[PDB]
């Protein structure tokens, strides 16, 4: 026998599956932030050894991860020998390649990620190209991220008086444990790095676009449109009709709506997909390892 | 004889200036920040004493000081104690408000502030109002910092070919010595969360625009705009017609020009500011002792 672990390695959690080598699931664990950029090097590696050995129930033979944060040749260099040290076999691909792989089982495709931050990322058959996927400061269009830093600013604004209060307002506030302008002000200064802290705020977004809220639907359609753009760009450039939408942010009924109304108006076909990113990382290891996909999927 | 001191207690360094109460001028004197945020209460405290003791050079009767940092209830608790007893008579206000003072004299107006952060202070005779400046997470339109991450995320959008590249992409570039995306990625976080470095960007902005550059000229409009529109808000609710501007952004004819080109089309006035913060502080002291500000 043996044990797989397929890991991915995101912004907000780290999700864990195990199997033998003959499709069979032994068990699944989860633990924080496997992007380093987010938590940095020591709580990363060790939120996904964590998910990993919970899923594995103890030492793992094999283990495949997508991780979120691979963004740089520097940043292979700063993790892959760390994250090599937890089973005797590891392969490492950015997250967005497990993802797809995920659903094309290794084929050419295009897939779309909308978690904590945000990658457009396809596959030639030949080779790899992304766009957008860089970090929060710089990319994540339409990424939890993005969502939870608009509707912090225009939280502010309706506290200004500048706008009028909206249901998003209370949702906001409740989430990050704020009652006013003075305990966002002290929140900003203990919390405004913690990257899942402000992305989970997306989650109050949506609560308030199903409540009727127009200036949170608002804010879920922008960041949409601005990531199905690139989507759109990415699909032609590859010459795929069709793209993959992977994500906690594609939870939102409205964020979904709006991706895919601009999707279908592109002439570009989305699909959610059947499978989770961790199966994808499981596909990856099996190959590695000579193990049948077959008895997988 | 009374000795009144004027102090500007900024984030990057602190100036005070004394004077008597007959607007007689005494000396001055600088220092480091004062703002206890970038440098730990303690240090803020001792520098304010500091520019203190040499403007005055020897005890002060009154100090009228304007401090950047006190942006929350906390803030407050924790300066204004120490610093209460700098002087056996001491006031103390935002940064924002003596820089509104120099130029109104200590009567009702407002004043836009855009540097690495921005803000809209106002004045209406009886309370203090403000609107933004709340840092760069949550606020800061139009600001450097505002402008030099807008910049940054075209630069991004260029290099994976979403945009055309135009001079803006060579002058962040080099600005901030990135000559890869492998460096840019790095650069970015490395410089993420520390908010002086990204503010830098916007005279790489300034001069992309000053070229021709339209992409930049457009960073600068739509910054210069939402804060601008701030600025009409306490305008009208304050009930001026006329505000002052101040700010490194300022210094970018492009960003002023489309700041005064929204205002004017809100039948907004405006002009620049004409005097340093710590002689508004002096004026701050001036109005709570009762000198005359004319003398001065
Ligand atoms: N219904 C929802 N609407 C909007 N955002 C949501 C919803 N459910 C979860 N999220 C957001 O999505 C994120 C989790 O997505 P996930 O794909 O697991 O990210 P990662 O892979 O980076 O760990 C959180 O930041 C959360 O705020
Ligand atoms: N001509 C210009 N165009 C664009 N940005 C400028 C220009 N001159 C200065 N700046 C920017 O404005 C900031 C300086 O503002 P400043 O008023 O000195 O504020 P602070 O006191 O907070 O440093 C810097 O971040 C700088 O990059
Ligand atoms: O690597 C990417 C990361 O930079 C971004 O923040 O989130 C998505 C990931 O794919
Ligand atoms: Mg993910």
């Amino acid at each position: 026998m043996m044990i797989i672990v397929g890991v991915d390695a995101g912004g907000t959690k780290t999700k864990a599956v195990a199997y033998d080598c003959e499709g069979n699931f032994i068990g699944e664990g989860s633990s924080g932030p496997g992007n380093y950029h987010n938590v940095g090097l020591t709580r990363a590696i060790e939120n996904i050894k964590e998910a990993v050995k919970i899923a594995a129930k103890g030492e793992a033979d094999v283990v495949g991860m997508g991780v979120a944060g691979l963004d740089s040749k520097f940043d292979w260099e700063n993790f892959t020998p760390l994250a090599s040290l937890i089973a005797p076999k590891v392969i490492i691909q950015h997250d967005g390649v497990i993802a797809l792989f995920a659903e094309t089982l290794g084929e050419p495709g295009v897939v779309v990620i909308a978690g904590t931050g945000s990658v457009v990322e396809g596959y030639n058959g030949k080779e790899f190209l992304r766009v957008g996927g860089r970090g929060w400061l710089l990319s994540d269009d339409g990424s939890a991220y993005w969502v939870g830093r608009k509707a912090l600013r225009k939280v502010l604004k309706m506290m200004d008086g500048l706008e009028n209060k909206t249901i998003l307002y209370n949702k906001v506030l409740k989430t990050i444990n704020v009652k006013d302008l003075d305990e966002l002000v002290m929140w900003s200064y203990t919390s405004s790095c913690q990257i899942d802290l402000v992305a989970s705020i997306a989650k109050a977004v949506d609560e308030a676009a199903n409540e009727g809220d127009t200036v949170a639907m608002d804010i879920l359609k922008q960041g949409a449109e601005l990531l199905a753009s690139q989507a759109v760009y990415l699909a032609r450039k590859i010459g795929t009709n069709k793209v993959y939408l992977k994500g906690g942010m594609f939870r939102s009924n409205i964020y979904h709506k709006f991706f895919t109304l601009y999707l279908e108006k592109e002439g570009i076909i989305s699909d959610l997909g059947k499978r989770s990113p961790e199966i994808g990382a499981v596909i990856l290891a099996y190959k590695e390892v000579g193990c049948d996909i077959k008895k997988l999927i």
